[PDB]
């Protein structure tokens, strides 16, 4: 019943973070099982080679299929018809993005591997050959580019885990694009700090008031931040009202 | 001339990352210096509680404006006009998006402080409040919900910190998204690999045929995986007539 996930990298303590915070405590209710395995492991030559020069000329690294293939053969039978296929993600900026929909079809899989791009990333047969074992999916964590594929690994390990029953726990379990807006702005204890008071209708106790302060602040911020969100939505007379009340300020 | 990044956190281990791999070689290059600080330092009761029940009620908790107020005071006077003043990066899926531009801007910032969210996030007074000793950036890393905003640190200290000269060193600095395209995909030795063969362009020593065949492929993977992004460009009549093909099959 615990997910399995498997990393291979040749920085494998960057994973260390998989075993802290919220996804350690999954691991202690046997909700995660965590594998991280140095590709290096699988480099023939003695000086444990796993990049050399690209095809077409050209400067950078390119990950060599040799090593790679081994890998992702051997990773892949740690615990076929395309659904019985362990799914592999392949962290990329030129893969198609990582949705909230992708995070909540990946927390049902059993099993999810990672291959860790670094230098300009990995050969592309390795990613097409990979289909005989995986289903595989090259995923990118957003418009901008990282060093490697190990950050994105984390990123992707928190959005999918935090949406395994139990991980959460009672307190956090019940968010943002949920309805297609962004969630408003939240606050605490004390009434009063450095001048700033909580909105008043926060400590009217009238809950049907309080809804609608937390709608307005959704459409606020969305407005504010991601004003091209509200144009693909239909809004009602209430809430279009009060956007158009934004735009004239 | 280092820049300074300096993490505030309930989680200090997560940050080990940013002392690995290429970040890690950075620091040893004299061109970053990383703080990273438990939030629980400021923390005044014997429980160090860092966190309270949200105003207006509901689930969740929000961290606490009377811990992380003296926080950010502290760190900001770690190595006024607006231009003066440190920038803040607050992680929030609420937040404008994180951007290559953003990463290109960040990247000339001496000292940038990041204040990592947790449960339902940072009471939103705390973010205001921090207009008068920062330049204050609410950020999102995508369209996704993560567990906590430690992750998003390492993601943006990738990106920021590989376009200080120096760090990606004479192999890799010199990608996605730069003339709005996706990159294609890349390949090295053997020429032959499982049945797989390199495209035989990138073998012909042609540099003209190769360097249009590199535009064909970015073409081509932007259309299969991000076509909107080819809708926002006036192709030329090359590289239309190259995306018509790809619509007709
Ligand atoms: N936005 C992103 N999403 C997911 N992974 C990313 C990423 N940016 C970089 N990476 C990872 O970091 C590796 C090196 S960056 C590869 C850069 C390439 N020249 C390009 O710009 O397209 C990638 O292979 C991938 O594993
Ligand atoms: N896409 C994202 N980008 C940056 N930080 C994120 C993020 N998703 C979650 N976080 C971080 O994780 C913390 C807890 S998630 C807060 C969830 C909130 N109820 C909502 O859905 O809007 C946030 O405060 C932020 O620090």
């Amino acid at each position: 019943n615990a997910m399995r996930l498997d990393v291979i990298t040749i920085f494998p303590e960057y994973l260390d973070p998989l075993r802290h915070a919220l996804l350690g405590k999954a691991i202690e209710k046997d909700l995660l099982s965590v594998g991280v395995h140095d590709l290096r492991l699988w480099a023939e030559d003695a000086h444990k080679s796993v990049d050399d020069s690209p095809f077409g000329g050209g400067p950078g690294m390119v990950m060599k299929p040799t090593v790679w293939g081994p890998a992702l053969d051997d990773v892949a039978t740690m615990s076929v018809a395309e659904a019985d296929k362990p799914l592999l993600l392949v962290p990329t900026p030129a893969g198609a993005p990582f949705t909230q929909e992708d995070a909540r079809a990946w927390s049902n899989e059993e099993h999810i591997v990672f291959a860790c791009g670094r230098y300009e990333g990995i050969d592309q047969r390795v990613i097409e050959d990979a289909k005989k074992t995986y289903r595989v999916r090259e995923v990118s964590i957003g418009d901008y580019v990282l060093i490697g594929g190990e950050v994105a690994v984390l990123v992707i390990a928190e959005a999918v885990v935090r949406l395994i029953p139990g991980v959460l726990g009672n307190t956090q379990s019940h968010d943002s694009f949920s309805d297609g807006l962004l969630e408003g702005p939240s606050y605490t204890k004390p009434r009063e700090w450095r001048g700033l008071e909580v909105p008043e209708v926060l400590t009217s106790g009238n809950h049907a008031k309080i809804e609608r302060w937390r709608r307005e602040q959704s459409l606020k911020r969305t407005w504010e931040v991601r004003p091209e969100l509200l144009d693909g939505m239909e809004l009602d007379r209430h809430d279009q009202a009060y956007v158009e009340g934004l735009r004239r300020g």
